[PDB]
């Protein structure tokens, strides 16, 4: 079970940074407005 | 678009109370142990 | 420390739900331009 | 303004990397028991 809750802290983190860059990307496009 | 932005930002939305419900369960597994 | 790691969870969560609450909040605006 | 939305995602980014940061740790805490 702690290597499970590791992988699953892991897929979390991994969805977490693609939040960061659409993001991101929002941000830059509300720039270009 | 904004039409489009918005609708990014409410996929965001979904995604983040998800993330969150599993960061609570964690939490909750970690404790049960 | 595990309850030192639950508590660090929760921190997380709390600050996380704040974000999302910002989140909507944007969209919002954004939705009355 | 959407000067103000702007400043907003990227204060909102900058507590999300270090919240993803700080989920990095804790799993590799979990990893070191």
């Amino acid at each position: 079970r702690m290597r499970q809750i590791e992988d699953r802290l892991e897929e979390i983190l991994s969805k977490l940074y693609h939040i960061c860059n659409e993001l991101a990307r929002i941000r830059r496009l509300l720039g270009e407005r």
